[PDB]
């Protein structure tokens, strides 16, 4: 059978994606240059050892940048993949507008080349991992796919939206590529064994993790950015999805491509938002302990509220995003509670 | 620091700029891949070596590919430069639409990869050739830098957009950066001489090179792509400028530059629009020779006018264009007439 090329596997969604095509049958082959990722005891990304020990099926991985063209080429030539799934690029640590060129480069020239390569290797069916933020400020909720994309806030938001568009003109001017574009909401939580999970390095740039450090101890409180949003308790509101759901929309996007089903663009969310202050009462429930925070100043470019409109995925990938809030937080929970300082080598 | 480099310099715009630069006392390093640019008969574009003729002064001229990083580097180790023009690109030959991947890879892989040589090398001065395209289909006449931008038609226009909202990010990001974006309209006409000039292969995209190869006989006659539009005279209208006006608007992004400008953006239009028929018949009044024609379905993608407000250029740059529609005819009319086969064969 032909295989799965999944760019970027080794991290947090390409990770949980990784244990979802292995368990619906699929054979990939991952590759990952942890940037973001950490090295396990053996050649394996410490997530994919783990992914190999949960499914009991192994692993193929070869460490390489998406950069590196001789190294791209030769993979492609050496199996026979019949479609990629692309979560390899920067995402921000608020970074983006400060390094342009970076997000850029990576994210941009970085997809650039694997179209180049796939359609020199006869592969014309992609899965690419898109954003939210593609949608810049809301400009009406809940934000469905024909609301205005473009007019991003940064970097790194921009460059989901160039890739978005030139993938739409190759779909365009060539009828026989298959791309489903995937527009993720706030993805959270972890796969049910607690084993793998979102594994920040450093002090974590997005909320989830960082209220799970609050509670297992580690931090001493949640630094709240800002309060005086207008929204029911002034706190901003996001769209959490369990990143199991989201692996599965994954395995739904494979199989629209196998309908040849052209350019498809598809959000993954659920249709609910929560805000900066429920989520860290559901934090409080799932980890029986309090969960102290402070109120500081806004975040530079935060939006006030985004939440999906995810009928469309419903309809037409047949999917739709499975597990609740309390589900979201006692999996994150048992991830970090099992794990207190992120992924580590076996002992 | 000292030198300006040149990309795509042996091309129609970029051949008159480096011109223009060698007579306005700069020194420019010219690179090229010849993906668009005749070969002379040695080291030299022939584009470059007419230059380097009429000026008198010579070119300096390596040939390589923006897409190469080895050769970057090797460039930017040889010279130092002080700023950059950028004309190297794919334009469409009505192209775009059909072959994306090309477009982004040399327009959007080639301008990063550029860009990234630039910063490490501290020449953090770009001079970069934009188009009207991006206005997208007008939403008012005449196009003033503040209409909205984005939204374009097709992967070339997308590509132009896409590098100036890259360029923007830059600058804000460095302050150190200064870049000036030229929104070109339709370049046209050619050098006094008629030694240089437009020399695309095979049936023109353009209107220009295809009226004036009708006239030369080259061509039976101009199909006019429709005449039913909310024109004066139901055909499409454009701001057409002439060459050596354009290039003589990088002398002036060029000192733009040194008043540490950071991002600034500028059309290159004279402001003035004509329709197919008026350029075809300036034509006819300038080469003395009929130039038939018919009408046909609109093309696809066409606007049906669009053309500039040049005060600002006029305002900032301190630029406006000199030549008018008889002395663009006229001398397009002598580069084709005196070069009947362009450059060579
Ligand atoms: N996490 C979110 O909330 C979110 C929301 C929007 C969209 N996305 C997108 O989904 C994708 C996955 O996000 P994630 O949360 O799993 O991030 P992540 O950082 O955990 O995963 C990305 C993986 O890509 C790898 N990588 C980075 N640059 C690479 C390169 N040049 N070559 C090869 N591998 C490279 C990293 O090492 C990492 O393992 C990204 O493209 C991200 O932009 C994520
Ligand atoms: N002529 C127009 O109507 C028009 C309209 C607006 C903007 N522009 C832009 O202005 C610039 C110059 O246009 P032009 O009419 O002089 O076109 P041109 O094709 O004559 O000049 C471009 C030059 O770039 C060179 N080149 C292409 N790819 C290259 C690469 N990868 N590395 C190095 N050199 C490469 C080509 O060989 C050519 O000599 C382009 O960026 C074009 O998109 C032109
Ligand atoms: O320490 C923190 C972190 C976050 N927040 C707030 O919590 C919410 C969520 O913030 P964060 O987790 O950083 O999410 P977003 O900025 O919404 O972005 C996440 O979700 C987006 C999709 O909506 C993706 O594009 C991003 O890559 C991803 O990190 C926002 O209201 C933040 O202001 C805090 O108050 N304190
Ligand atoms: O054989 C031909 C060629 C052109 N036209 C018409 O002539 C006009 C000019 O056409 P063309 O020379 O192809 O220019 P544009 O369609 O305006 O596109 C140009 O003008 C933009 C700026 O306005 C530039 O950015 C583009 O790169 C440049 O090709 C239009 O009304 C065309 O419909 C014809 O009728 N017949
Ligand atoms: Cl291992
Ligand atoms: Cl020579
Ligand atoms: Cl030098
Ligand atoms: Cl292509
Ligand atoms: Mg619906």
């Amino acid at each position: 059978a032909e295989k799965v090329l999944v760019t970027g596997g080794a991290g947090y969604i390409g990770s949980h994606t990784v244990l979802e095509l292995l368990e619906a049958g699929y054979l990939p082959v991952v590759i990952d240059n942890f940037h973001n990722a950490f090295r396990g005891g053996g050649s394996l990304p410490e997530s994919l050892r783990r992914v190999q020990e949960l499914t009991g099926r192994s692993v193929e991985f070869e460490e390489m940048d998406i950069l590196d063209q001789g190294a791209l080429q030769r993979l492609f030539k050496k199996y026979s993949f019949m479609a990629v799934i692309h979560f390899a690029g920067l995402k921000a640590m608020g970074e983006s507008v400060q390094k342009p060129l970076d997000y850029y480069r990576v994210n941009l020239t970085g997809t650039i080349q694997l179209l180049e390569i796939m359609k020199a290797h006869g592969v014309k069916n992609l899965v690419f991992s898109s954003s939210a933020t593609v949608y810049g400020n809301p400009q009406y909720l809940p934000l469905d796919e024909a609301h205005p994309t473009g007019g991003c806030t940064n970097p790194y938001g921009k460059s989901k939206f160039f890739i978005e568009e030139m993938i739409r003109d190759l779909c365009q001017a060539d009828k026989t590529w298959n791309v489903v574009l995937l527009r993720y909401f706030n993805p959270t939580g972890a796969h049910a064994s607690g084993c793998i999970g979102e594994d920040p390095q450093g002090i974590p740039n997005n909320l989830m993790p960082y209220v799970s450090q609050v509670a297992i101890g580690r931090r001493e409180a949640l630094n709240v950015f800002g309060n005086d949003y207008d929204t029911e308790d002034g706190t901003g509101v996001r769209d959490y999805i369990h990143v199991v759901d989201l692996a599965k929309g994954h395995i739904a996007a494979l199989r629209k491509l196998k309908e040849q089903c052209g350019c498809r663009i598809y959000n993954l969310g659920t249709g609910t938002g929560y805000s900066v202050l429920q989520m860290v009462q559901a934090m409080e429930k799932a980890s029986g302990k309090k969960i102290p925070y402070k109120v500081v100043a806004r975040r530079e470019g935060d939006v006030a509220a985004c939440y999906a409109n995810p009928s469309l995925a419903q309809e037409e990938l047949g999917w739709t995003a499975a597990l609740g809030l309390d589900r979201m937080c006692e999996d994150l929970w048992r991830w970090q509670k099992q794990n207190p300082s992120g992924f580590g080598t076996q002992a």
